[PDB]
């Protein structure tokens, strides 16, 4: 079998918009992924509220850099044959800028930390697929919840698309088959986190 | 007699937005607030300049981090009847966003740090009041000083309000009864800062 | 389903006294009482090469704070019904001490970890099972690899046991099944890893 | 009026032996000082259990590294007459070395800290008087609790009082007042606490 | 002879706009400085890419907290007649605020820790001259890379003149001798980075 | 021309165990390697007082962790044909473990940084020459400065001789051309120190 690290935040996690109590596990990306990929994969979640490619965040209960985490991970689970990576939604908030750069910035952080980790073996270097997450909408009051901006969510698609193409490695816009809820305009309701793992089942056999 | 932990930044150390120098003690909010209880409680002060809710922040002499400060404040001073916090001045910062929306996710850590904390004795779970500063005003260029926002700066306190509610503990608005000082837009002047000391006598005795 | 989370250092990783790579699927702790348990509860492994209870060690390509590492644990893996901890055989190097306190003191702070963190939702308070590891032995140069000492490895079971009597949890020792390699004094081969795992079957049916 | 800070662990919180408690106010050594003073100074307690000179320790609720805790401590209590430390007894604990070094290593690095923070004023430079813990003692079992080695304990008087006629700084050896508990080996009884404030008191009298 | 510290970002170090590769070294803003001064003095180049004045940023592959580094710095070079600094082109990325107070903040921290540095011998205090970056300019898109803002760049001459002025230290404009590539907007050609070194040989040799 | 980074401790920077203050430049071993090779190399000296392997210490004014000072060395001084490293001494300090274990494992660590770092250009990888320092002597009280252990500092030289074989990177050992000041036990005086330069040249050239 082979195995995958599924890696993001609370929509990999999978929040609920509503009531931010997780989805049932059925729903959840990495599951339903693994569930699609019927056998042949191994997928472990990582999936961790309020998590950020590689800026320190200390809001939270538990550390949100994205890139101190993955460099764990990535120890736990070795060796693995792919890394998944769904962020940027917390990078954009206004504490870490407000904006596209930053977190295509740590998106290439990440990928190279991926590429250069100490693996047991050190040959047992992962492929990476760099995966946009579904731009935010209009939450209740007009904007998405948590100041993001709308516009400059839309740019992680194109931006990573760009990022991958650059550094060799895949991509894939779970926009392309998910909408952020309008409860909060941010997260995904179980049906659209659902939809992320079965697509994604498509492009994880191109690569595996 | 009642034990009270006054938490807070510049505002609550008594910064002089003239000079930058401490307000004499019996114009510092914690000593007033502590005179006015008329020997019912012990306030400890623990205001500290620069100080965020829970952002890391190395441009000053002294760690900024409300959270990791907070940690050693209740371990120094426990067991406390009750926490005062007063933050949300430096959130603000465009360095830590220039929004609201940091400074309420840092109070909401902030509360779950009061809450959780590993106490001696375990039951000694201190109350909590949460404090919205007065907003920044107009400075001296028409700004207030630091780039902060003065409309970014008006949010906290229904935010906080909400908070509070939400997470049933108390909550308090220093801009009813102060304004910032035209001075510099951000600190407060010697009778404003003793206004919120008195005010807050009310609900601090209602609270114990 | 029950969901457990094991958390180690490379005794749960599964490394290989010999080589130092990762011992197949079928013979890692986790894996293995996971397939025991048969159906009944998912276990999530988390066993990092170098990870202690809770002191700092950069001598890896990733964190070893076995402290940091739990929070982020314990939020992407939340709600749990059960956590076990393994570890100790770290605390013990030369550079944490030497000795068994640092194993018992950052074992009561994982303890305090677990039972007080914010879970999603609150009242999701896992249960905890205290994993002695089994104790060093004389590697071939007459002691244990890395500076350590077999009676101080050899107190972590009595410590341990103390420990989760007084805060009302769980305790096994993995000595009482399993026994390090003389390979090098410290980690398990295969044989030793697989009985640690079906050996936990049974108090983690108790338990859950 | 002068004002004070006193800087150390749970001996200076005023850790009950027995049972971990706090010590009643009349019995903390900082507040029995001030009593003493008799109006002459106000004297800010700063106490946290587990508290070293400058190692970072994880096994805490709370941050226990002296430097950073201190830096916040001038911060939010300057301008400071004095600074008194009295730090030690965590240092000499094997996770920290076992030995006395890094007790006077980490002394002269706060002694440096008070000399060269930037004060508001910045000529407020605080004096400084560098206190020797009591000595640890045998506890029940034979020896004190957590490893400490009696003879290491005994070497930070006359170590502090060569760092300080170096520094050009003051001096006074706890010891030399009040001993240790055998209740623990390590902790202060209420009376041992206020002797050691009594002490205090002329020493204090003079240098201010 | 006198010896010189010339701590910046990727200007000092000497990236190429175009490619992102070092500059030759006798087109390095510190080396060319060093033939200029013609035996004078010796330089020591520390230019980080990335490196901020405070702010910690975890996009690289190395630390970019300037004072964290600044004080490495001064212990590895020490004694040192003067330091240079240039910084400021990162504080004004998006992720740390977008604006120019960031800047000025930071570069007063690095300035206190210049003067307030525990030297060997403590009297070698070097001198300080402040270096205002050249401001950006539209790259081939239209604004600066990374999201910078010209007129908030622009801003760092008038600040670092009035902060140098304030603390005593000297002020050199190297947007008054040179200007940014328009090939990124952001970086300097070989031609303008030599000749900011050949500038500062005047001031450099008159404080000496 | 190549380029040479001397990283290491204050053996490197060129402490004088009478004075503690810096040796001559004609005596400090990278200026001494540099002239010894006429011309043919640039030497990047980055000598830190208490410098460790991989190990935070915060008794200095400086970061003393080897591991990220190193990340900031090759950034700021890449492209680099060789680095020589020279470090252990202070991680058998007590507060390290008193060992040479620790050392080993953090010079593992710093040789995987050289390799691996995201340098401009990729293919820049520098080679390495891991050096072991003389070893403690008796000093004045019959034993070194800091209670470092004599035969733990004698165990560097065969353990990195083997790391250096295992990882196909070059040895040289200090000790075998110079000894320790029996003046505190642990610093080279001038003579030593230059011995260590001029032996290096062999290997250096040998090596580039
Ligand atoms: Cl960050
Ligand atoms: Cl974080
Ligand atoms: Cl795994
Ligand atoms: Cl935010
Ligand atoms: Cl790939
Ligand atoms: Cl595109
Ligand atoms: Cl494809
Ligand atoms: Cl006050
Ligand atoms: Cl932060
Ligand atoms: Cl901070
Ligand atoms: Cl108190
Ligand atoms: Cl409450
Ligand atoms: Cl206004
Ligand atoms: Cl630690
Ligand atoms: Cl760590
Ligand atoms: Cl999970
Ligand atoms: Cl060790
Ligand atoms: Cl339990
Ligand atoms: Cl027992
Ligand atoms: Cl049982
Ligand atoms: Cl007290
Ligand atoms: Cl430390
Ligand atoms: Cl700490
Ligand atoms: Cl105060
Ligand atoms: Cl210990
Ligand atoms: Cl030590
Ligand atoms: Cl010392
Ligand atoms: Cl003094
Ligand atoms: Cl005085
Ligand atoms: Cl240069
Ligand atoms: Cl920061
Ligand atoms: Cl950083
Ligand atoms: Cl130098
Ligand atoms: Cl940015
Ligand atoms: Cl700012
Ligand atoms: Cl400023
Ligand atoms: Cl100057
Ligand atoms: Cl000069
Ligand atoms: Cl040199
Ligand atoms: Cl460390
Ligand atoms: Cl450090
Ligand atoms: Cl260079
Ligand atoms: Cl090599
Ligand atoms: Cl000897
Ligand atoms: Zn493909
Ligand atoms: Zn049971």
């Amino acid at each position: 079998m082979k195995t995958v690290l599924a890696f993001g935040d609370s929509l990999t996690w999978g929040a609920d918009p509503a009531t931010g109590l997780r989805h049932p596990v059925e729903h959840r990306w990495p599951d339903v992924l693994e569930a699609e990929l019927a056998g042949k994969a191994k997928v472990h979640p990582e999936g961790l509220g309020g998590r950020t490619t590689c800026y320190d965040d200390h809001a939270g209960p538990a550390c949100r850099n994205g890139a101190r985490a993955l460099e764990v991970a990535l120890s736990c689970h070795m060796p693995l044959d792919l890394v998944i990576i769904m962020l940027g939604t917390n990078d954009i908030k206004p504490v870490h800028g407000g904006r596209a750069e930053a977190a295509v910035s740590g998106m290439r952080r990440l990928a190279q930390i991926v590429e250069t980790f100490i693996y047991k073996p050190r040959e047992a270097v992962p492929k990476l697929l760099i995966v946009a997450p579904p731009p935010c909408v209009a939450g209740p009051g007009g904007e998405p919840a948590g100041g993001r901006d709308i516009e400059q969510s839309m740019r992680l698609a194109p931006l990573y698309r760009k990022l991958a193409a650059e550094l060799g490695h895949h991509f894939f816009d779970a926009g392309s088959v998910a909408s952020a809820s309008p409860v909060d305009g941010v997260h995904l309701d179980a049906s659209a986190t659902a939809a992320i793992g079965r697509a994604l089942a498509a492009p994880v056999r191109d690569i595996l």
